[PDB]
């Protein structure tokens, strides 16, 4: 499948993308500001992600520091990276499906649109000012909005047992961006989209 990634955002970001054990392509790359990025995810690949990254520094040799969403210290990430960070999540072939959400489970660090660029299927979007109006528990120093369970680390936030309920902080990601995911247990709002469908990632998608 084809990905292409777009940055609308006025800042520059670092786009990321893996499936946790193995970068997606070239795992990341610097976007300037309207700057696009076409990536191929081999088909059948489960368990994707696509990510932003923000304020980063990197050496000639691709290691140093992102503020948020950093992947070990990796420009081209093998691994998902540190909270927050808002994800674009997919799996590709299954059973001749693919299957797309946005999710705030890990936080939410950069608005974000995912659609399909073939027919089929609508997309998704999580475009609100989460950072702007972030509790002030879950605020990240270095910009973004921690989830509750990175921050508070309970059974009940992580869903650690199988069974939690929604929460406070849940309830707050679902109001501003109610076709993400705002906590394990949350009613999916995954979409489901031909096989072998293409997509778009929207970064700053109302910018
Ligand atoms: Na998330």
């Amino acid at each position: 499948a084809t990905f292409e990634i777009v940055n609308r955002c006025s800042y520059t970001v670092w786009a990321a993308a893996s499936k946790g054990d193995a970068a997606l392509d070239a795992g990341g790359r610097q976007l300037n500001s309207g700057e696009s990025w076409t990536i191929n995810v081999e088909p059948g690949t489960n368990g994707g992600k696509i990510w932003a990254r923000t304020d980063c520094y990197f050496d000639d040799s691709g290691s140093g520091i992102c503020k948020t969403g950093d992947c070990g210290g990796l420009l081209r990430c093998k691994r998902f990276g540190r909270p927050p960070t808002t994800l674009a999540e997919f799996s590709l072939n299954q059973y001749g499906k693919d299957y797309i959400d946005i999710s705030n489970i890990k936080g939410f660090n950069v608005p974000m649109n995912f659609s399909p660029t073939t027919r089929g299927c609508r997309g998704v979007r999580c475009a609100a000012d989460i950072v702007g109006q972030c509790p002030a528990k879950l605020k990240a120093p270095g910009g973004g909005c921690n989830d509750a369970c990175t921050v508070f680390q309970t059974s009940e936030y992580c869903c650690t047992t199988g069974k939690c309920g929604p929460t406070e902080y849940s309830r707050f990601f679902k109001r501003l961006c109610p076709d993400a995911f705002s906590y394990v247990l949350d009613k999916p709002t995954t979409v489901t989209c031909p096989g072998s469908s293409n997509y778009r990632v929207t970064f700053c998608p109302t910018a």
